[PDB]
């Protein structure tokens, strides 16, 4: 968990943690969960 926050801080803080956080976060998610969905 302590390796997950450090990451997310990261996101939170850092340009590409944070943007990567959403926009990976959302590619992951939306295109692994919703791609799976769709495709």
């Amino acid at each position: 968990a302590k390796a997950a926050f450090d990451s997310l801080q990261a996101s939170a803080t850092e340009y590409i943690g944070y943007a990567w956080a959403m926009v990976v976060v959302i590619v992951g998610a939306t295109i692994g969960i919703k791609l799976f969905k769709k495709f």
